[PDB]
């Protein structure tokens, strides 16, 4: 409509209506003109001793909007209300609006640096609906909307990696180039606005509960089994048997088995007592692809990193986060007090411990000449009758990941956590239109001289969630997340005297308990 | 409508629907104020030793839009899809939109050079529908919309040549002056937009196929002809005859003849072995008009420049292109590795070779006293029963040319390639309106003082194409264009580390094969 | 699926942007744990959502210029499965691996379909060299499928202590894990369209 008329209004709110909760979030963003209006080929050779580091790729003029973090949609008080009272939750609908656009021109004469409004300048916006572009949103990267509503943020620059030849910086014939300007886009002046709507596919609810029973202790404690086990051979080697007694969980027939495991090193925290002067990388867990060795830092699902009490943690099976945001490219060492370290101890009744060996199997054939022998195993994979619990979500953590298109997959739950989607919420791309500097003569060669410009505006995201209610018959009181501090010098989840937000603790979803 | 409202949106796309393909292209352009708002008489005398160089003409304040190149409408992947799967293609419809206009004023005080928006300034636009103006669009000149969508381009300045007297810079009484301001034009401020629509006349489809048979080898190989030839005279000079045998193509009666030829010099490429220190111009092919000798660098249709394998090329029968755009007025020498050189070797089954002699004819009357004699010929023209193939189109090359209005013509296919049209898509002309500097007194003499200004905006072109499907019964696999490179250091048809587009190879349309 | 992947399974993070996630890299002179942030483009050290498909190690033989070991009888060292008291060669191996890297003349022969250009007489016992044979390559699936000739990865074999340094061991076989992705074997014009699933009442992933 016009220079003097506002395109949209601020909405930041939560509404709770029975089985449904609606979240509204509004933020202010800034867009730089990246690459000076150009597409650049980007590449790397081996770095820090590793060829797994090498890649071939393109950097682009465009920027994108990322909302795949829970703190983007949820207040700390609203998150506490959900974890305390519900068995499960799932996403249903998404709505996005971009509005109140302002384009600015920056000029320097003799070091003055004046800044001014340009009314006739445009911004370009599009959504990748058919998934033609490479999707970089679900990989745990920075640049999402901020946890605190007043904070103002810079949009991330879009880029991708294609194929590389023989673990080197060079490309292959199969390697691909994608142009964003080939797709159609909306053009916006200061009066104009953009809107999009999405529906999520049917997905299973996340489980916000901890088991109240061990997988191996399900027989009644009072009653004996009608089943027998081999315990012995006599002086002539004749087989002998005994009945299975009540409460003897070590010797009982079992219907179901625990989930898959791979052994990972355990390190003590706090009082500790670990080995000195160690370089971690040579002894880390790895998988081999195309001739290179890769660390796979979240391990695959079905294990627990920490026992309960205990200060032993398997570090490569744990999500590690920082309380405060960091500057790009930092190489600084961080001690444990700075870090936020997660524990999966609630899943221990059904999930095997990562630091320990899995079990034992037979290695020989017994004979009158030879005694029977067993051996321990460090890895096991899926077996029929297998049961496990998936990794917990965090307020600091991601909601979704895109399933890769290969035509074959098994059990599609992402390792970091969250919901695995065949058709994920789509990539949203924004760029500043090139505006040319004074040109007085004709050339076939393309213009490289442009006026310097940046853009600013407001973004609103609305999300709908489906809730599963608790139906417990437990008489005694349950565990709950609480604000509990001894002699506090500051309020957590609040601004400080300088105005910086403080977030000391990581928050999971499992406080409620259910029988197996 | 307004200062804060956008006139149009970005559309860059291809849609394939059975027999029809639609192409959409969007670009950003810059317009200079050419000639400082004045019309100038332009002229030349003899240059580089030639009077064919002399001309008399006018230069104008206006600029024009040119779309007669395939890379303007076609992506490299889309062009590969057409050449691989279709017998023929033709143009059907054209739509043009000009929008998002921005007028800027440039001021200099003491070397500062400040640039600012002028809201009340106008741009003027018109189309030459009745072909009253001289048409300069179909002559292989620079200034067309760019191959890569992100590239920003300067519009070419309009000019023309009229009649000149006695191969000198002077005019004739028949010589003509044309004023653009005499035609009606639309006037546009920053809010305003312009649109045009065109329909192409019926034209024959281009042939995207190579012949699978020789013109002279069409008789069945197994069966003899019922026809006889003279082979001999006896000791008394009495005539003798022999029957024509199966597979003897050298001695067989023929229905049809090859197309017209003129001999052109052949030069070796690569390993080569050509003559040293040669100046080319004195020995080049020429046609004489109005007392001057002119090189005619594309030769006329019906010949082939290169045999297949072979490194001999007739250079004056070949389209030569540069991979990268060049600065105006360059006099630099270029070697073969920089150049993109085309081959017509697919048409060799029906088209005579340019470097070789055409054939032999009788030069005498035989008698008992005199033996019979023959002579070779270096040129031949159209004969009844003549068949030939027209020159191939290239992605780097032009779509159309205007047929000249003389009232008489034969077979109207242009020498460079493409479609010859009596009523071509029309000339589109744009100018910046003169805005005056401060005037304090009256004069009859016209104002020569104006504020300095330039314009910028977006242009969209939409084109519809009709396709002819392949109907082959060939059992074995065909030749296809492929991305095939050994040990590549860059991706072809992509930007580099500096952001410059790379286009190493020329691409033709003939990969499919058909029987004669 | 008649297509080849244009991206590696482990290279999906944006090359320009750093992760908000940290990894353990070190212990100090008193054995206290130390951490570093994950940087942009460092694919060796990045958190991963998805894992490659199942693998079993199979011997690799050079073709063309080659340079393989002389006078070998193949059968004793071949891959086998045991049924009802007997050892059986299982010549197509199970799905989720790639036989050949690209370029490279190393092929895992027991993971490859081998065909003859010409039909043969029944009962022939004749030796055939490589030039007579038609040998397939699965190099397009290498961005998501592990190589058969190479080891799969490494896992922890011990518990670290002030007395004991940490240790790892390589594995030659691995099976399906949750979050696993792979590509099935390609069809050929010379090859078969279909197979019947056996009736047992239980099966997994029937390709």
């Amino acid at each position: 409509d016009g220079v003097g008329n506002a395109s949209g209004d601020w909405h930041c709110d939560s509404t709770w209506m029975g089985d449904r909760v609606v979240t509204k979030s509004t933020r202010t963003w800034v867009l730089p003109s990246y690459n000076n209006h150009q597409y650049r080929e980007i590449k790397s050779g081996s770095v820090d001793g590793s060829n797994a580091n090498a890649y071939f790729g393109y950097s682009t003029p465009w920027g994108y909007f990322d909302f795949n973090r829970f703190h983007s949609h949820w207040s700390p008080r609203d998150w506490q209300r959900l974890i305390n009272n519900y068995w499960g939750f799932r996403p249903r609908s998404l709505r996005v609006k971009i509005f109140n656009i302002q384009v600015k021109e920056v000029t320097v004469q003799d070091s003055t640096t004046t800044i001014a409004n340009n009314l006739t300048s445009t911004v370009q916006v599009f959504t990748d609906d058919d998934y033609q572009l490479p999707y970089v949103v679900g990989n745990g990267t920075e640049g999402c909307l901020p946890a605190f509503p007043p904070q103002v943020f810079t949009l991330p620059q879009y880029g991708y990696a294609t194929l590389n030849r023989d673990n080197t910086e060079n490309p292959t014939e199969r390697s691909s180039f994608f142009c964003l300007e080939y797709f159609p886009s909306k053009m916006l002046r200061t009066g104009n606005n953009f809107e999009f709507t999405y529906n999520f596919e049917e997905v299973p609810f996340h489980s916000s509960f901890a088991p109240s029973q061990n997988l191996f202790k399900l027989a009644n404690p009072l009653v004996d089994q009608y089943l027998y086990r081999f315990v012995s051979t006599n002086n002539t080697g004749g087989v002998q048997f005994n009945k299975n007694l009540a409460g003897r969980y070590a010797n009982t027939y079992k219907n179901w088995f625990p989930g898959p495991m791979g052994r990972t090193q355990g390190w003590n925290l706090g009082s500790g007592v670990n080995r000195a002067s160690v370089s971690a990388f040579a002894t880390t867990n790895r998988m081999e692809l195309e001739g290179a060795s890769y660390q796979v830092p979240p391990q695959p699902n079905g294990m627990t990193n920490n026992l309960q009490g205990s200060n032993t943690y398997a570090l490569e099976n744990t999500m590690i986060f920082n309380s405060q945001p960091a500057n790009p490219g930092t190489t600084a060492t961080y001690l444990e007090g700075n870090m936020l370290i997660t524990s999966e101890s609630e899943t221990q009744p059904v999930n095997r411990v990562a630091y320990n060996v899995g079990g034992q199997m037979a290695t020989n054939n017994q004979s009158s000449t030879t005694a029977p022998a067993t051996g321990t195993y460090n890895l096991q994979e899926i077996v029929p009758g297998s049961v496990w619990m998936e990794r917990d979500v965090y307020l600091q953590g991601p909601i979704w990941a895109k399933i890769p298109e290969t035509g074959a997959h098994f059990h599609p739950s992402p390792a970091m956590g969250g919901f695995g989607l065949k058709h994920p919420p789509p990539m949203m791309l924004i760029k500043n239109t090139p505006v040319p500097g004074n040109i007085t003569s004709f050339s076939d060669v393309p213009v490289s001289s442009f006026i310097t410009q940046y853009s600013t505006g407001q973004v609103t995201v609305e999300m709908e969630w489906e809730l599963k209610k608790e139906n417990s018959k437990r008489w005694n009181p349950e565990i709950q997340y609480t604000n509990n501090y001894n002699d506090p010098q500051f309020v957590d989840f609040a601004p400080d005297s300088t105005g910086e937000y403080r977030s000391t603790r990581p928050i999971g979803t499992r406080y409620l308990t259910r029988p197996l």
